[PDB]
């Protein structure tokens, strides 16, 4: 699985029904579809040219660079992928380098190397090493040039960036709103935001977290802002947008971000209550609902949250945010977000 | 669970992306472009908003001034049942609905939910009834309604004061090359082609409400002197809302009715940048009064495809883009200050 290659038409054009208005319509425009909650991957990257790609690394290996890591679970895949394809170039071609792609747990933290345009190994992703530092690394060096079609899934074709930036790639990201539902979204984040009485964060699915930032192009409500008001970090790609708050809640900082996936949303974690008290601890690290023991925690208070409470799932459990502290200061077992972003 | 209450699902084609997706989620369309006549305004109480009017009279409002066209058209369809209304609860009072030519004026009154015999609604500006007397911008959608061949939409009276369009009806996205802004009336369109600029825009009518924040791209840092569509006339506070070389068009052909905006050359006209031009001035139409053609036109530092509007009476420039022979013979002007 990664074969290689080697009616306005800026627009789409298709039908869609609107539940609100309840009105079936066809024609043009633009159409954002929930992608980060789907079956398959439609979405694959690919090089614009394995060789190519071989000659960027090559390169880099001789300045100095080290390694690499993805910007994405995407890229990551990638790099997984083509690796085979991109050590028998190398091998071929009488270059002593290959590439070596470890497994990803975790967030996708920001290197700052960069890939330009034209030890004996290149290591994509893996554990801190003092061997392959983070500092010798490459991030976000490549974006999408074109888009290429296939049966089963779509083709990202990357080359390298022009220039320097923490940016993420425009190219795929999808932000709009509508009927007062707001939507700011890519390959793998999907915030919503939604007028209830205010305009508040409503779910936030997140398939992994990344590094890169969030670009005011992109970005719905982005004027006054102040950052510690945002509920996802702005260093973590949270847009730097009013739609992403929440009242009584300030950054979250310290959540559950190094978990894999992660989703965010207002209700109880299953079997617990959160009340309001004046004399609950103040805000610290995301906390598991579910002990290292396995035990449910079920009293919990914050000083000044709203409610319903700020909650994150993930493949471990229910965790709840920074302001939502345990009643009960004597559970010693507990799991923690270790994370300062 | 909520997000099938509000969002849209189908399938469309990507051309950009290669690809033929289906799902749900939001999709914005072109609604500007024959789809106005497929939406109507009613009061969502007929008889509330009689005994709302009556009691506005009664504390000096003398009239109204309506937000848009459609909210016009509610009122030209509605005062003979609201008349009628007024009638049986013996009150000596009809609305009156003039016709509404031109840009739709702002007014500093509110209806609230709670001399002359008469409540006018729009028209020219009488001293009968002066607009500093008038309401405007008191309603919003309270919600849609099913039809074949309109989507009804009913109106309650705001609540509250402000000068912001009913954000219930915009549409904003964006997505591969593509930025929109729109409601019902407005089509406001940006596109990357190596920066991101405005392109093209249609206004079905000029309106005097306010871009909400909450449904605007790009909001950060404005210099509001280089937005293009200006904010006093609904023109998105968006850096989306720009075009280098071109400053605000405070002096538009704003008082047209329909006026669309785009990049391009007047038919039969030509644009050369010439350091003697004229400075920014009044927009002016290519035809003369009599009906003779300018051909040649200059700017200082506009960039080019110059910018162009065209209305019901034909084609004209950007502010900046001036003619180049000065011997001006009754040129047709934009008489507009925004
Ligand atoms: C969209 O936004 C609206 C608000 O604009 C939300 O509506 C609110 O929903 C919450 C719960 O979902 C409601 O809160 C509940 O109120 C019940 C009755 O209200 C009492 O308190 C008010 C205080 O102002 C008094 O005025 C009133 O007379 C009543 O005495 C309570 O019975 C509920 O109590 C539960 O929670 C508390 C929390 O500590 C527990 O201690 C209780 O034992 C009990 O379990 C609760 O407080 C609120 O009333 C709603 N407001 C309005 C205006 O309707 C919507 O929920 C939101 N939509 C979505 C989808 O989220
Ligand atoms: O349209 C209505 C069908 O119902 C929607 C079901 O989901 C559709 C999702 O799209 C994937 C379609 O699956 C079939 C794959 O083909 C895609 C388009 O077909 C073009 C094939 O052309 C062959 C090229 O030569
Ligand atoms: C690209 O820009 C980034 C940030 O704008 C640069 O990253 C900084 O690099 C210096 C030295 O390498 C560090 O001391 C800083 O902490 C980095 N800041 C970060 C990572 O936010 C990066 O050096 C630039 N890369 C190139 C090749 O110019
Ligand atoms: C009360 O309001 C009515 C409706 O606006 C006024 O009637 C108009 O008066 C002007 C005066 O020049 C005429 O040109 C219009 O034709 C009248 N409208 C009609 C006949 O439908 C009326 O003058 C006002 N009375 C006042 C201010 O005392
Ligand atoms: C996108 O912008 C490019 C400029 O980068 C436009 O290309 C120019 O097109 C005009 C007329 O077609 C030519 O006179 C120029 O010489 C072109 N410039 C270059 C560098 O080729 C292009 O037309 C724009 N496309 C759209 C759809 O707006
Ligand atoms: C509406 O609000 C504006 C902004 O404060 C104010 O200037 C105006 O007088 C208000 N109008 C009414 C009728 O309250």
């Amino acid at each position: 699985x990664x074969x290689x290659x080697x009616f306005q038409s800026n627009a789409d054009t298709g039908c869609a029904i609107d539940i609100s208005r309840q009105e079936l319509r066809c024609g043009s425009g633009v159409f954002i579809h929930n992608d980060v909650e789907a079956w398959m991957d439609r979405y694959k990257y690919y090089p614009e040219t394995p060789q190519g790609l071989a000659k960027i690394i090559q390169k880099a290996h001789k300045e100095g660079v080290c390694g690499l890591r993805s910007v994405s679970r995407l890229e990551h895949q990638m790099w997984e992928a083509v690796k085979d394809e991109l050590n028998t170039l190398l091998k071929e071609n009488g270059v002593d380098l290959s590439v070596v792609v470890e497994k990803q747990e975790g967030m996708y933290k920001s290197a700052p190397k960069r890939l330009t345009a034209t030890n004996n190994t290149f290591v994509v992703d893996g554990p801190e090493t003092k061997e392959c530092p983070t500092q010798n690394r490459a991030w976000n060096s490549l974006e999408v040039e074109d888009f290429g079609f296939g049966l089963t899934s779509t083709r990202m074709f990357l080359k390298v960036r022009e220039s320097n930036t923490t940016e993420c790639d425009s190219k795929i990201i999808g932000t709009a709103v509508k009927n007062n539902l707001a939507i700011h979204s890519d390959l793998s984040y999907w915030i919503e935001s939604r007028l209830n009485d205010t305009w508040k964060l409503e779910r936030a699915v997140l398939g992994e977290v990344k590094s890169c930032t969030w670009p005011e192009t992109h970005t719905l409500w982005g004027d006054g802002i102040l950052e510690s008001d945002l509920i996802i970090p702005v260093t973590l790609a949270g847009p730097r947008s009013n739609h992403n708050r929440r009242p009584g809640y300030k950054t979250q900082n310290q959540g559950p971000w190094d978990e894999g996936r992660v989703e965010i949303d207002f209700d109880y974690c299953p079997g617990t209550t959160v009340t309001l008290s004046e004399s609950c601890g103040h805000r610290g690290p995301a906390t598991r609902t579910t002990t290292e023991s396995g035990k449910l925690i079920t009293d919990w208070c914050c000083r000044s949250c709203t409610l319903p409470p700020l909650r994150y799932q993930t493949d471990s459990g229910c965790w709840y945010g920074m302001e939502i502290r345990p009643q009960r200061h004597d559970e010693k077992t507990l799991v923690q977000s270790q994370v300062n972003a």
